[PDB]
């Protein structure tokens, strides 16, 4: 095998911030969001990555006795904004340079942009990520819970960063996050 998901932050300190249709829990590590809509992820890193850099996102199960699992849309919405294969759980949206990739081993999906260094008059880069199907579509009766984990990468493939945060698409976030932060 599975992705690991090891905090990393490497040579060039490399973090995750964020800013309802998408809220984050500092205490869960954990983001909700609706199905489609808008998730802003920020990297914040402390010096400038090597030229070439990748920023990937992939998706894997949370437990470790789902974990081989791969994560992907369900049936129903998997059956398009015309650049991601239907398969895919994560898009990119609002950039020109984004990468579809299916691992040809493990057949995990992936999505990758370039690394931009943050705009004038920010401190951060900002990707925007679209999740294309329900938590409740993806985990069956106890519903199992999904991570995000991002990568920075060189551009040979080479690990810089990894970073990771838990996922729930949901129709009501802000119920969604209240309900369990006071579990
Ligand atoms: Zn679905």
């Amino acid at each position: 095998s599975v992705p690991s998901q090891k905090t990393y932050q490497g040579s060039y300190g490399f973090r995750l911030g964020f800013l309802v249709t998408c809220t984050y829990s500092p205490a869960l590590n954990k983001m909700f969001c609706q199905l489609a809509k808008t998730c802003p992820v920020q990297l914040w890193v402390d010096s400038t990555p090597p030229p070439g850099t990748r920023v990937r996102a992939m998706a894997i199960y949370k437990q470790s006795q789902h974990m081989t699992e791969v994560v992907r849309r369900c049936p129903h919405h998997e059956r398009s904004d015309g650049l991601a294969p239907p398969q895919h759980l994560i898009r990119v949206e609002g950039n020109l340079r984004v990468e579809y990739l299916d691992d040809r081993n493990t057949f995990r999906h992936s999505v990758v942009v370039p690394y931009e260094p943050p705009e004038v008059g920010s401190d951060c880069t900002t990707i925007h990520y679209n999740y294309m199907c329900n938590s409740s579509c993806m985990g069956g009766m106890n519903r199992s819970p999904i991570l995000t984990i991002i990568t920075l990468e060189d551009s040979s493939g080479n690990l810089l960063g990894r970073n990771s945060f838990e996922v729930r698409v949901c129709a009501c976030p802000g119920r969604d996050r209240r309900t369990e932060e006071e579990n």
